[PDB]
């Protein structure tokens, strides 16, 4: 019905940074050669799309975000060959082209067609699907989710269980993916270990849910706000630390705590002192620790060296290391297996046109994530 | 004969900071209980000696400095257990309790018993085993080696085989075993692989060499030094580039030369600004960066964490990663049974007494390793 035609929809557009969303009418092209238009039917709300709205994130406005999220095909361009109209679909937006050096590496995960590193804010070809009030609007990580339908490259989406609830594996796009592929995948988190987990907001209790699925013995929980400590505690946290508690930095207590330094620490805050803080807090001779956090566009952390010569390891990853489009329909299979929990990542669950309130919510402390529905 | 007393003999003595060493006659006190005393039979010139002598590592002075050496055995302390008078030895820097939790650990070699974090420049308990001029002077790491008698805690001794060539092995107490292990283990080098190493003086060709026996295909030397090119090529270097030579950025060409970034990049140099060059020059998403030199004491680097983030892995050692007791015997047997080769490494070799002209000819640029032989 709507195949090959322009579609007129909500979306929720950022015009400027700083300013709250505005839900409006735009105009979403059909899909080109080995792209796909997808009606979105849940997004979730992760810091990542707060951080383009506070400037921490820097991407070309104006821009419709989203990148959590879980869809239907509503049509393909010519050419597509992995996807279906009508079939279930988790928008990528770390791509997964299968043909470049870190897709074909064993351990990449940062395929080189993504809208990361340089965003254009645009579509594979260099063009937006987008237009609103007569302007073309620029798109988010190949993915802009925050809209009824949207337009992504083949090598941006994924094929998913035809029976997956897609208000809760829409976590599987971002969150929950990023923090369990974080502890399991990236830091390889060991069978008896002792970690620290620095950030409890929904990424960070995904990073909680891995240590615990690994075999760890100890997860410190640390947060300097004492209400996410009772859901930390739910999925797998031992022990949960406020560091504005304590007359010390928060490594020492760590370190003292665990008698000499964590076998694994991960920040997923997006601070660059807590980055340093993390990295300190590790066993200085076998310890790892693993940023997962955004900090601020530009900015540099300044750290003594002496911290990796011990023998520290310190590391990144982009969506927890996972090749996105070969783990994202396992994952869905797992959680269909019941092999993980999305239930206490869900706080709050508001129609997509309440988009701001939800934005509140996280802002406020509130919530972990708030799924929109369309 | 001279067992149980007080031995009299020469030490190069370094009463200042910047100042050229002092050979004098020196008192060593005979080995208290768990202690081994050794004559010197050669050591090694490293550039971490020459740290202690600019500054550039800290360290209690007055000081008798030297870590890379070889000798045997004159005597031991009550209830040694591991050596006998006689036994080949080589002091370890790094010492092997092998019953901390990092010694207990199977990755880890930073033994919590160290006079490396918080050097105090003493023996185990707190004491020193040398008199100059009616005062006590500082041990080094548990070795000082640049004197012709030293005692050193059983915890910082290896036994070696009674056929090795001291004057050759005593690289394996230092600059060969760094380097070595750097890549092999704890790079963990692959067959195939692409790899950069910044710095050619002795641990940046053991590193080559190391890279060499990992297999892999391109191992690109660099080196504002020009002349140590054609040594690096020798041990393994495929290619070599000295950053003086180019307009851009260092490591703007080597990520062009590696088409898109090596896999492994060494830093063995001892800068800030290399140790981020070479985690740059590194692929974003899967390379691996090691730090192996040694910085200047106190100062931290800057650097922008989303060099990590996309998947890069950053990571430093001491001594390759290698568990001093348990791997420096198994080297020596190996480099008897020619595993790998030492005599590229040495380039110099002079009579003990000479050794400020061995630093002249370090800081010179002129060699790699001058031996000091007793
Ligand atoms: N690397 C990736 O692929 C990836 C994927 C998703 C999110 N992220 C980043 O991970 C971070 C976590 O995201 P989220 O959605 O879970 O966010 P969140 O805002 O829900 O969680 C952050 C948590 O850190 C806490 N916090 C804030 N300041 C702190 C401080 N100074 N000390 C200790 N704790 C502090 C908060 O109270 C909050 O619970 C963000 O910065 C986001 O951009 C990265
Ligand atoms: N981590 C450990 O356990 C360990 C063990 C031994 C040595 N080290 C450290 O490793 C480093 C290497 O030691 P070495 O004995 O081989 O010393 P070295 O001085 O012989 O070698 C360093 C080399 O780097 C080169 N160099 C200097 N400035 C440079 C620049 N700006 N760019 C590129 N190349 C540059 C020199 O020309 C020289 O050939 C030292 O800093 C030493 O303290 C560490
Ligand atoms: O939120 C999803 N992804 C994040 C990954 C790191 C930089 C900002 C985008
Ligand atoms: O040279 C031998 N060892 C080095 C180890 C790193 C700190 C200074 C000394
Ligand atoms: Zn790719
Ligand atoms: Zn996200
Ligand atoms: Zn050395
Ligand atoms: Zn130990």
């Amino acid at each position: 019905s709507t195949a090959g035609k322009v579609i007129k929809c909500k979306a929720a557009v950022l015009w400027e940074e700083k300013k709250p969303f505005s839900i409006e009418e735009v105009e979403v092209a059909p899909p080109k050669a080995h792209e796909v238009r997808i009606k979105m039917v849940a997004t979730g709300i992760c810091r990542s799309d707060d951080h383009v709205v506070s400037g921490t994130l820097v991407t070309p406005l104006p821009v419709i975000a989203g990148h959590e999220a879980a869809g239907i095909v509503e049509s393909i361009g010519e050419g597509v060959t992995t996807v279906r109209p009508g079939d279930k679909v988790i928008p990528l937006f770390t791509p997964q082209c299968g043909k470049c050096r870190v897709c074909k590496h064993p351990e990449g995960n940062f395929c080189l067609k993504n809208d990361l590193s340089m965003p254009r804010g645009t579509m594979q070809d260099g063009t937006s699907r987008f237009t609103c009030r007569g302007k073309p609007i620029h798109h988010f990580l190949g993915t802009s989710t925050f809209s009824q339908y949207t337009v992504v490259d083949e090598i941006s989406v994924a094929k998913i269980d035809a029976a997956s609830p897609l208000e809760k594996v829409c976590l599987i796009g971002c969150g929950f993916s990023t923090g369990y592929g974080s502890a399991v995948k990236v830091a390889k988190v060991t069978q008896g270990s002792t970690c620290a987990v620095f950030g409890l907001g929904g990424v960070g209790l995904s990073v909680i849910m891995g240590c615990k699925a690994a075999g760890a013995a100890r997860i410190i929980g640390v947060d300097i706000n004492k209400d996410k400590f009772a859901k930390a505690k739910e999925v797998g946290a031992t022990e949960c630390v406020n560091p504005q508690d304590y007359k010390k930095p928060i490594q020492e207590v760590l370190t003292e705590m665990s008698n000499g330094g964590v076998d694994f620490s991960f920040e997923v805050i997006g601070r660059l002192d807590t980055m340093v803080t993390a990295l300190s807090c590790c066993q200085e001779a076998y310890g790892v620790s693993v940023i997962v956090g955004v900090p601020p566009d530009s900015q540099n952390l300044s750290m003594n060296p002496m911290l990796l010569l011990s023998g520290r390891t310190w590391k990144g990853a982009i969506f927890g290391g996972f090749k996105s489009k070969d783990s994202v329909p396992k994952l869905v299979a797992d959680f269909m297996a019941k092999k993980f929990a999305l239930d206490p990542l869900i706080t709050h669950v508001l129609p997509f046109e309440k988009i701001n309130e939800g934005f509140d919510l996280l802002r406020s402390g509130e919530s972990i994530r708030t799924i929109l529905t369309f």
